[PDB]
């Protein structure tokens, strides 16, 4: 009836209670150097601060997440971790039930509750944040497959000429849309700055911010149109950060009209924010306890 | 317990008698100019040719299919023909029950009674023939979608600045690596020649046809991927008459080999040939009679 949630992320690790609201919030610098000793201590400070305030633990947790495992497919986005034991380090501090899950599979899990159950049977999910990453509802049921792969869209092909994603494969569409992919252009920038700054200096119609997240709407919006002549979507909503910030989805939308409009889809902004992959992991795992 | 089985394709509209055999094929030309009265003619004499050898009709048919309609997703693979009353057409000659189905999932539906059921629950069907089309098992259930979308894989994006596809989105999988495709750079070589000529000035090493069926391949293997890490596919079994071509499998087995093994699948021929559609069609609406 009350659970421990855990979004373990790139930068955002959070952690809340949810009895059936979000509380008790907390939300540590996801580490970025001594990371393996980092993600062990915060997993054990984060379990103390909650001890016997709950009945289960539930993950969700950015990179595939199979047989407790946490396999990184961009080793780029958790500061070099390839591998971490994450539900064996959780289970050294408590005797609870403990579920796992991919972050964007944990959003569209709870994104999907608020949807017509049957106006909407065919879902996704895309969060675009520190990569991108996705979920994919098929009639009414949760993707995740044999091997918690399902729903890792940003490694689907965006530009077979662009940048090498930190997954080894050429062209990712997270290579090119993701807020990791927007920092790399505005680092090196005469005048460098951050992607939240890329927003601003894009609604003050900065030729070189516009540039930049337009090609990433653009691929967002090329996504969009792969999962609906794909698989038959019928609604997407999008979160994330990136995704999130004010004048995005609108550029979406825009670039999603020039597509035949057997491609075009029903988009919304994602209804529950940077608690998605919280109050997703606690529902989903609390239904797979039953 | 007998069928008359349709695949309307783009080249080939073929049809036979599914004891649980194939027998008495025909394969007439599909039309290509005149194609609405041409096609209507079609369904009248092999609705004709079999009278009373039969219990019910299955179609497996290039195109969007939907409430018996063929909606043509890209209407350069039918002549012209934006949509046509199929179901209609064949129920003006005859009283028994009718199914319809895409013909690549109907392929897809034949090709995974072939799999392990619980070594392989994620299966796609890929055929590079007119077109490039597919079908999607997931959990040993063929998808199709609630308006008959789902497995257009052919329409997913290849390259954002490649060939205007037929279907008006640019870049599309089936302007790149289609016998379509092929065929439109080989007829205005200074040399022309016809897709299945393409395959042998390939095999006897000329430059031009190598070039060519390399940028066929190396598109088809980045299907592949996109397939894999986004769905957790477990074996694709590729079909259709550039498929089964002579070297071309070893090609996308080759190109896919450059990709992270995270990405690799177990692929194999199809292994019903041109009879793919006719049986899965028949199979496929004979278990959903049930
Ligand atoms: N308010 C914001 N506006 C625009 N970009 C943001 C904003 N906040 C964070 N970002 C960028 O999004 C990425 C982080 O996304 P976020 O969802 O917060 O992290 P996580 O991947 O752990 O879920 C970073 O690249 C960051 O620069
Ligand atoms: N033996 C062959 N070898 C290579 N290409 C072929 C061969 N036969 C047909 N093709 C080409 O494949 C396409 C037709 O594929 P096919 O499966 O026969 O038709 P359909 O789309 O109706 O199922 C055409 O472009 C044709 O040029
Ligand atoms: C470590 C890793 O390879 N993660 C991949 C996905 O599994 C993840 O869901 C997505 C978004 O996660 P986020 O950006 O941290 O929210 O990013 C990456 O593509
Ligand atoms: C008319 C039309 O838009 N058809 C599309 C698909 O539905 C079809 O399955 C595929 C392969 O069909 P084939 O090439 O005729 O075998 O080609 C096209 O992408
Ligand atoms: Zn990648
Ligand atoms: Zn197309």
């Amino acid at each position: 009836m009350r659970c421990l949630a855990l979004d373990i992320g790139g930068t955002k690790i959070a952690a809340a209670i949810v009895k059936n609201e979000i509380e008790q919030r907390q939300q540590i610098h996801t580490p970025r150097e001594n990371v393996v000793e980092g993600m062990h201590q915060a997993l054990g400070k984060l379990l103390a601060d909650y001890e016997g305030q709950f009945d289960y633990v539930a993950v969700a947790s950015t990179g595939i997440i199979n047989n407790g495992i946490l396999s990184a497919l961009n080793p780029k986005n958790l500061g070099g971790l390839a591998e971490f034991p994450l539900k064996a380090s959780i289970a050294k501090h408590t005797d609870k039930p403990i579920g796992l899950l991919n972050d964007a599979q944990a959003a569209t899990y709870a994104e999907y509750q608020l949807q017509n159950f049957e106006q909407v049977s065919n879902f996704v999910f895309i969060t675009v944040s520190t990569g991108v990453g996705g979920g994919i509802v098929l009639n009414q049921i949760l993707q995740t497959g044999s091997r918690g792969i399902a729903g890792h869209i940003g490694h689907t092909l965006a530009d077979p000429n662009g940048a090498i994603c930190g997954c080894g494969r050429r062209g990712c569409v997270e290579a090119i849309a993701s807020g990791r992919a927007i920092e790399a252009v505005s680092s090196q920038w005469e005048d460098p700055c951050d992607p939240k700054e890329v927003f601003e200096r894009f609604r003050k119609n900065d030729e070189k911010a516009t540039a930049l997240v337009e090609r990433s709407a653009k691929a967002i919006a090329n996504l969009i149109a792969d999962l609906v002549i794909s698989l038959d979507i019928q609604k997407i909503a999008i979160g994330g950060s990136v995704g999130l910030a004010e004048g995005y989805l609108s550029l979406v939308e825009k670039y999603l009209q020039d597509f035949p409009s057997i491609y075009c889809c029903e988009i919304e902004t994602a209804k529950f924010g940077q608690d998605a992959g919280l109050i997703g992991a606690a529902y989903w795992v609390k239904d797979v306890l039953l």
